[PDB]
């Protein structure tokens, strides 16, 4: 029912967008802006606060402010990758009970998605004031590198956001739909390269005519979901850490709010020298020492940026190759380049992707808005609204299991189209365990672990010949659903899941209860302010009435009522609701016995 | 020759566009904005700053950072809007040698043409740099109620920025070309409301079908060249101003940075109150008291800014009243209202305006790139392009004389649709003066003066029978030309305009080589940024040749090399390019070398 939305859910940006008629529409926030920052924050007052004002107040709130959650999603505490961030983030992260990637703000642990499920309901909010009426289905993008934990924590976010997930769309997919809806751009073969805030995807997709019908084929897809604008920024923020060190003698890793400032110097700083090739990182009393205050001013060139992060440049240069053998193609099978995401603004990023395909990307394709706009096209697809677009993406990661010897075997290759299945009998009778994995290495140990998904036996009975099929489903989502039946009987097999990622039901459920309360709170957290606005109300029209009586106004009467007001303004620049409703009361009462003596 | 490119040239910000092919297209600029600030900055070391690097150093160069430059375009110094300025800008106004308001910056005069063609000039940059061609020739908008010094000086600044003007178009036409070009928008009448950083503009436009082609038609235009944001923004300063005055008993007015630091929290302040219901403006260390440094925190309810603007946002009702009455319809005969401008992001703007036409605005606009997306409409009608798309406006200010009595005699009415002309007789042969004014007032002294236009006798002759004629022209950009001959011997007569306001032929052209000469000087400044680059790159190397010599490098030459790299460091911190170039030299010397050494 409603208007399937289309939410790009960003590491940094989000951005929602619909079909509005034929043409997919992005709408503004209610700030008026067409992107809104991924970033939630809760005050030492008690309020939540989402996008542009969570970030406004950021520098001032470290622990409290959470942003680049989309590294954490569907991750474990013990991974490589949020070991490192649990050193670097200043918010806190911990771990589940079940050993996932947490946060932890004010004594209350949340996961991921219950974070994210804030920014989807602003992305929510915004179509629905757009549209003036609700909105209760969404596609939502991820990452084409995404695993399965990955995908399904996301997808439980929109579910936390009062959102049914018709689909999970692939960014550089959605890119493509946007890409390829202008007529006159089909039968070609297009490498989509997405560097956003925290990611890092390459596509290779084909764009074809069949049946009088535009077809979508991913070819092969690869990147790595902890590569982005995050890592550039923490590059040159660790330079300016050392070369602080040096200079001033002052080690500012230890210390918060030093850093809040930096973070967010370094990142203007970075974004500058995409234009410029100088830039000034001014920070007056950055912090302070036994000899006084210290001043952090330091002059970086392009020059020095690019010799801090061309190793990550160059680390999104090997999945491209990787992507193109995937593919059987060459750079001249190429006919278009499309670069998405911010990072990709920057000059060297642009020459070194220009260099290896040997022509220059496209000049016309937003790279903030193209993932939202491919959202909303999918959607449309869905609602069939959209005729004449048929899209064939794959998974990205091999599919295995782990067996004898501690080995990696393989189930479902990389770039298989989806949705897919393989079925496969396991055993005679006897119980099964199966370690299930994600992941091209050759020992199942150097591969992400899915869960143990486990089977009882099956009893001796006279004429039963027990063949325990188990079969592994990809879906159009790119998540992995498995089911089990004994081939024999047709009766199914009840599959018990073990040391695997991701939230139960029962959290689910209780999250989704937990986000209508925190809204409730919210609306009840505003009732301060709105009685403030009341109050500046009040006092404009009152003050008018002392205005126009004049001398006519009795000293004892002009008294009570300017005791009265300055009584209420004095409340109205406090914070107890109690006290501005009594003042306004007794102003009330003092505004109209007054008006009733001069009707006398 | 080249692509004909649509600029909106705002108060606050600037927008170009082009027409790709079929299709309209707004570009970004080298920051990578869809929009760029229209502020021009000299800084002391002698560099002449545009768009987001002149805003950012604004709050420390309030004297030398030039904006809302629009609102002294084609005005003259002793107009009561301009003296009212001349006393709130951080910059210093003056009158030119002919009355005319310009600016004065370290000793140099300036004309507002020369300094909106800075912005222009980057404008023109960004197509450049997006088309990998040179950009020639330009659109250029201006308010609707642009009077003809206004819409001369912004002709003039597209000249001084290299451009060929191909044609003003009044901002809120080119909106309305964006808005009728989808589609299925044809055959109704809309109401254009354009409310931005400076100006005010209402027009009433047709959009109907006639013989295949779409055809524009605006029926009235109406507004206020002098009201906007700019406005909004200091009744909300003086606010804040009175507040810390009565509270801290400081009088900031008199301090520049205090002042700038103030003017740009009151229009974030203001913008915040566009969604959120209060806001606080915190300004640390705004001054300081003998009693030590004092700090500006107020709390501001959408209710107090309400209030302090709802006179400006009744002054723009009245003209939609006239506009109407113009056009001879009722707000029953308008079927879309379309709002323009980022100041009619204001909640009361929109409901006032709702409620004035008795529907809502369309929510389908877009209020910062409209504009300039219909200026590239109009270059592509203009180069051939853009087919079956006819535009017929008016001119928005009764055209008249001054006559016996100082009474205002009108020659063109206002909202006649232009081109248009009329010619008259004015002598049989004696010399003749007239007085030529734009407005609607009765008498000449309430009207704005274009100038007085002198024409010689002729001189008495056997058969002659002289018959001046004067002829008023309003060109397709609104702008006036009078030109006259005697019909009896169809001999052109001269005439001399004095009183009037604008640039002169040399004056222009003086101008236009200064800009050059200011491009020429950028690039000369650019050096030290080069050179500071190399130098990096210099040391980054040079300190990988020590280390890959390890031990093998004898003391005196580690020593020498080492030396060498601290006194670049040190050069490169300081601002003397020889010195950083010695450094280099030296440096290099030095590596060469040792290199040489170690090859023996
Ligand atoms: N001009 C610029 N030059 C370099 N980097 C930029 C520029 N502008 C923005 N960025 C960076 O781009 C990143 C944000 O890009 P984007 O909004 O596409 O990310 P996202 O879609 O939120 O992230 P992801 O897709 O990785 O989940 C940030 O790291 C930001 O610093
Ligand atoms: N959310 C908002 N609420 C209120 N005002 C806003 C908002 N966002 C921007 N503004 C204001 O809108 C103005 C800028 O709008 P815009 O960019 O349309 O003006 P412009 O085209 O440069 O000016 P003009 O058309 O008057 O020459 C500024 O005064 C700015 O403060
Ligand atoms: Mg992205
Ligand atoms: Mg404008």
């Amino acid at each position: 029912s409603g208007k399937i939305i289309g939410i790009d859910l960003g590491t940094t940006n989000s951005c929602v967008a619909i079909m509005d008629g034929t043409t997919p529409r992005v709408l503004e926030n209610a700030e008026g802006d067409r992107t809104t920052p991924s970033i939630i924050a809760y005050t030492q007052d008690g309020e939540t606060l989402v996008g542009q004002p969570a970030k406004r107040q950021a520098v001032t709130n470290p622990q409290n402010t959470l942003f680049a959650i989309k590294r954490l999603i569907g991750r474990r505490f013990q991974d490589e990758e949020v070991q490192r961030d649990v050193s670097i983030m200043p918010f806190k992260i911990i771990a589940a009970d079940n050993g996932d990637a947490w946060v932890e703000v004010k004594g209350q642990k949340m996961a991921p998605p219950q974070i994210s499920a804030e920014v989807l309901k602003k992305m929510k909010k915004t179509a629905e004031d757009y549209l003036g009426e609700p909105v209760t289905e969404a596609v939502i993008t991820v990452p084409a590198y995404f695993n399965d934990a990955q995908r399904q924590a996301t997808k439980d976010a929109g579910r936390i956001a009062g959102l049914e997930v018709k689909r999970i769309i692939n960014e550089p997919t959605a890119a493509a739909l946007a890409y390829g809806l202008d007529k006159g751009t089909g039968n070609r073969t297009i490498a989509v390269y997405d560097l956003g805030g925290g990611a890092f995807d390459i596509s290779i997709i084909e764009i074809d005519e069949v049946d009088g019908e535009k077809t979508f084929e991913v070819l092969a897809t690869n990147g790595d979901t902890h590569l982005g604008g995050e890592d550039f920024d923490s590059r040159l923020i660790n330079y300016l850490v050392e070369e602080f060190k040096k200079d001033q003698g002052i080690d500012l890793r230890n210390d918060p709010l030093a850093m809040q400032r930096l973070k967010e110097a370094a990142e203007k700083a970075k974004i500058e020298l995409s234009s410029a090739q100088q830039t000034d990182v001014n920070l007056p009393y950055i912090t302070a020492d036994a000899t006084g205050p210290k001043h952090m001013n330091i002059k970086v060139t392009r020059a020095k940026l690019e010799s801090l992060v061309e190793d990550l440049v160059n680390r999104s240069i090997e999945p491209l190759k990787v992507a193109l053998q995937d593919a059987g193609l060459s750079v001249s099978d190429i006919d278009d380049v499309i670069l998405v995401g911010g990072q990709t603004r920057m000059p060297m990023v642009q020459k070194k992707v220009a260099e290896f395909f040997g022509k220059e990307p496209r000049k016309d394709v937003n790279p903030d808005e193209a993932v939202a706009i491919g959202a909303a096209v999918q959607g449309g697809v869905l609602t069939g609204d959209v005729k004449d677009v048929l899209l064939l993406d794959v998974t990205p990661l091999s599919l295995g299991i782990e067996t004898m010897g501690g080995v990696m075997t393989t189930l479902i290759a990389k770039n298989t189209t989806i949705p897919t299945k393989h079925s496969q009998v396991f055993s005679m009778g006897g119980a099964v365990t199966i370690h299930v994995l994600q992941g091209e290495r050759k020992r199942a140990a150097d591969n992400k672990s899915l869960g143990q998904f486990n089977l009882d036996g099956i009893n001796p009975a006279p004429r039963g010949m027990p063949q325990i099929e188990v079969t592994f489903d990809i879906d159009a989502d790119g998540i992995l659903h498995v089911s089990a039946k004994d081939k024999n009987s047709g009766k199914e097999q009840k599959i018990t899941i073990k040391a695997s990622s991701g939230l139960n039901e029962d959290e689910i459920q209780k999250m989704v209860r937990d986000a209508e309360a925190n809204a409730e709170a919210d609306r009840k957290f505003e009732e301060l302010v709105q009685t403030r606005n009341q109050g500046d109300h009040l006092l404009h029209s009152t003050r008018k009435q002392v205005e126009e009586a004049g001398d006519k106004l009795p000293a004892d009467d002009k008294t009570a009522i300017e005791s009265a007001l300055t009584a209420l303004e004095t409340a109205l620049k406090g914070e107890d609701k109690a006290a501005i409703e009594a003042k306004m009361q007794e102003l009330a009462q003092v505004s109209q016995k007054l008006m009733e003596i001069a009707q006398q």
